[PDB]
């Protein structure tokens, strides 16, 4: 009747509490979607006061980067061969920096290493109004109308109020806010070959009519780029799943005072990367023990939830098991 798959939800709820307790976090959330139909297979929240996946508005941090890269590729403002100067720079007083000083990176490196500089430079190739409409067409600031009271629209500030630094920080996930469900929805544009899905709490006999945001070719090429995140040399190797190519993104969103230690560890990805079937999104709110970063904190729960979901759904491994 409903789209909930109890086998996946119980797996997700248990793996979530495991991670939340181990790292002594304030809260956590997991979303599992059918990557081809948008059916919500699992929605787990801890300490399960409210449905945080739908209600809690967060700055996504680095999790939004693949959409800026996809947009730059879709419109032809960059390509897969271009190497971008990724030295840290400033816009007036405000700095734009990565964790490491990379002299140059292509779009694959920007995804792989999670480069704020590279992503902001690609975004700066669009006008403020262009990015505003892009973010709004991704559903940022658009209510899900899931039915749960306390649902949030999200925050997308009017483009006319954007300072140049603010457009830059939005490109790597600060200055706009959305729920984990909204963020998981947006990734259907990458898995469903450029077509954004509306999501559904009930079973779907066929994928509903979505809305195209990217060319099919753009979505496929971006998916390949994101597999470098879980492969050695990427920030999300802790989310690799045995027997699959996993395209994913990690982020450590910082919170208001931006604090250097209070942060929401995020890990979101899909598999099988080339022909995705499952989206898994994990957020761990304010971990205080055994790590800080989305990769190390939310990676392991993603790994087990993704691998179990693929197994539960009977998805054949693409590579030999180890």
């Amino acid at each position: 009747m409903l789209s909930l798959d109890q086998r996946i939800q119980t797996l997700a709820y248990e793996e979530l509490n495991k991670a939340v307790e181990y790292h002594q976090a304030k809260a956590g959330t997991v979303v599992v979607l059918d990557a081809r139909t948008g059916e919500i297979l699992a929605l787990a929240n801890t300490p399960g006061g409210r449905n945080r996946a739908v209600t809690d508005m967060i700055e996504p941090g680095a999790a939004i980067k693949p959409f800026v890269i996809a947009k730059a590729l879709d419109a032809g403002k960059t390509d897969l061969n271009e190497r971008l100067n990724t030295q840290p720079y400033k816009i007036g007083p405000s700095p734009v920096r990565d964790t490491h000083v990379y002299p140059s990176l292509d779009v694959r490196g920007i995804m792989q290493k999670s480069s704020n500089v590279g992503t902001s430079k690609l975004s700066a190739r669009f006008g403020a109004e262009e990015m505003y409409d892009f973010y709004h067409e991704l559903g940022i600031g658009v209510r899900m109308h899931s039915g749960f009271p306390g649902e949030t629209a999200g925050l997308l500030r009017n483009w006319r109020r954007w300072r140049p630094i603010e457009q830059a920080t939005m490109s790597f996930g600060y200055g706009l806010q959305l729920s984990l469900l909204q963020l998981a929805r947006a990734y259907t544009a990458l898995t469903h070959d450029g077509v954004l899905l509306p999501l559904s709490f009930e079973k779907q006999a066929v994928a509903p009519q979505g809305k195209r945001i990217f060319k099919e070719s753009t979505a496929r090429e971006v998916r390949n780029l994101m597999v470098s995140v879980t492969e050695p040399g990427g920030t999300g190797t802790a989310g690799a799943v045995d027997g699959f190519d996993v395209g994913a993104k990690t982020g450590t969103a910082r919170k208001f005072v931006y604090a250097d230690n209070k942060a929401v560890a995020t890990f979101i990805g899909f598999a099988p990367a080339k022909n995705p079937r499952v989206i898994v999104a994990v957020t761990i709110d304010e971990p205080t023990a055994h790590g800080y970063y989305g990769g190390v904190v939310a990676g392991p729960p993603f790994k087990k939830i993704m691998g179990g979901s693929l197994n539960i759904l009977g998805i054949s491994p693409t590579k030999p098991l180890t």
